[PDB]
DNA sequence: TTTTTTTTTTTTTTTTTTTTTTTTTTTTTTTTTTTTTTTTTTTTTTTTT
């Protein structure tokens, strides 16, 4: 449920760190499930409890 | 008057989602064949003339 602009904001906040968004056989960003968790953990979306 | 770097055009390739067609398997289906109960036909004996 993250709009494209929100997801680009999240990856602009995240990617400059040491993390690399692992790509599959192609360049397509193959964000692992844990990668997605971390991304939206620090993306700024409050959890169902922390909100 | 010249050079360097970055933000825009466009171009190329891949994955996921959603397009169609065919075959195999499953369901409803009358014809033919098979099974059972039966009304008509055949045989013998006893009694009477």
């Amino acid at each position: 449920g993250l709009t494209r602009r929100k997801l680009d904001e999240a990856i602009a906040k995240m990617e400059e760190a040491g993390h690399q968004f692992t790509k599959n056989n192609a360049n397509h960003y193959s964000i692992s499930l844990s990668e997605a968790h971390m991304l939206m953990d620090a993306a700024g979306v409050p959890k169902f409890h922390e909100r």
